[PDB]
């Protein structure tokens, strides 16, 4: 299914509403659920790719569009002094949902180390 | 000057070296001088971008080739259990050298939040 599998895909495809701050061709970003700063959202690529070890050396542009996204985002919010990204690969990453997700985060000093 | 005025330039013009675990024409991996885990590495590119917010849409191919190096490394080193990777931007994001840099950190459980 276009989005794939997990609960990311019923967002991509619109089944369950989020916080949307910003939507192209390649990407979606929206607010996380679960804050841990004043800022923190997701950047998710549309194509469903369940994991960093599992993306390809044709995914590069992509994972790079999801920063390029996070850059943006975190400007259009009013990020001024800067955020922290975050990929979670795998149990010891913390990751859960197995769909890549960029976290960003801002609004606070972000301490070390990083979890 | 190729590869930059930081820290990071001379490393990557080898006037000082580093524990270096990954090297192309793009990038360059090395063990972190302050690791906050049993495995904890840079992955930086070999062109200057100072931080992350200074990205250009044409950069997005290198950044994420840097996440592909970072799965590469990771794999090398023997991480089955998966990692962490931490870019950070700024003031509040905690970046002191000003050189984009990704951190791969793994070998134990990665906590909550990231800082």
């Amino acid at each position: 299914r276009p989005g794939g599998d997990t609960i990311f895909g019923k967002i991509i495809r619109k089944e369950i509403p989020a916080k949307i701050i910003f939507e192209d061709d390649q990407a979606l970003a929206f607010h996380d659920i679960s804050p841990q700063a004043p800022t923190h959202f997701l950047v998710i690529p549309k194509k469903h790719i369940s994991q960093i070890s599992a993306a390809e050396d044709a995914d590069e542009s992509l994972l790079g569009h999801l920063m390029i996204v996070g850059k943006k985002a975190a400007a259009d919010l009013g990020l001024k002094k800067g955020y922290r990204m975050v990929v979670n690969e795998g149990s010891d990453g913390g990751q859960s949902v197995y769909h890549v997700h960029l976290h960003v985060l801002g609004g606070r000093q972000m301490n070390w180390p990083p979890g």
